[PDB]
């Protein structure tokens, strides 16, 4: 579905015939009264006395002002109301193409003693940037692919394979962007969820044995909107 402000935000939001004499909590404006917001948005866009209610929640807005604050976040596909922070739509990444690939190899992880473990690798060739990339038409790099990431195979592993499958289908696992290693930009860089790249030791902080792994990486997936 389209990310842009008004599209993303008039698909939540319900008309308001007779809005009441109370305020848009977004421009501190009546309802009853014409929108705040006196940006370039408001060229030639949403009429400014039109107010709707919002997704399951209700709570209302002047349209325009509503497309002025989704406009001034990520745009990531998902709107938050500022009065309950209840999240609609879904949020989806600018990862561009590759591959995801998974299999079981028979090799236990450090701390999960007796299991076989999940190996995922990524695959990202290079490309060229597009309209949703911090610099449209110019070439990015892509180092290091592919790369290899673990998960032992137990309940909780399984599920954030799960997971990480919806993740990377909503573009979220890796975005481009500058390396936080190398500082190079316009290449292809992990997002917001970590995985485990090193198997048998934890010298990089990326490996294992980490008890406290499978929950940090649920809570980061959570964090992007993918949860089961
Ligand atoms: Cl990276
Ligand atoms: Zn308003
Ligand atoms: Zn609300």
């Amino acid at each position: 579905k389209s990310k842009n402000p008004e599209d993303v935000v008039r698909r939540y939001m319900q008309k308001v015939k007779n809005p009441p004499d109370e305020d848009c909590t977004i421009c501190m404006e009546r309802l009853v009264t014409a929108s705040g917001y006196e940006g370039v948005l408001r060229h030639k866009g949403v009429r400014p006395e039109l107010v709707g209610r919002l997704g399951r929640c209700g709570h209302m807005y002047h349209l325009l002002c509503l497309v002025a604050m989704y406009s001034n976040g990520n745009k990531d596909g998902s709107l938050q109301c500022p009065t309950c922070k209840a999240i609609y739509g879904e949020k989806t990444g600018t990862q561009p193409p590759g591959k995801m690939e998974f299999h079981l190899i028979p090799h236990s992880l450090p701390g999960f003693p007796d299991t076989q473990t999940i190996r995922i690798v990524y695959d990202i060739p290079t490309g060229i940037q597009g309209p949703e990339h911090p610099n449209p038409g110019k070439k990015f790099t892509a180092r290091g692919f592919p790369r290899h990431c673990y998960l032992p195979n137990n309940e909780k592993g399984r599920k954030v394979l799960r997971l990480l499958i919806t993740a990377w289908e909503r573009r979220l696992i890796f975005t481009i962007g500058t390396s936080n290693t190398t500082g190079e930009s316009d290449t292809v860089v992990w997002n917001e969820i970590h995985h485990k790249t090193e198997f048998g030791s934890n010298l990089t902080g990326h490996g294992y044995p980490d008890a406290s792994y499978l929950d940090n990486v649920l809570a980061e997936l959570t964090a992007q909107g993918v949860s089961e």
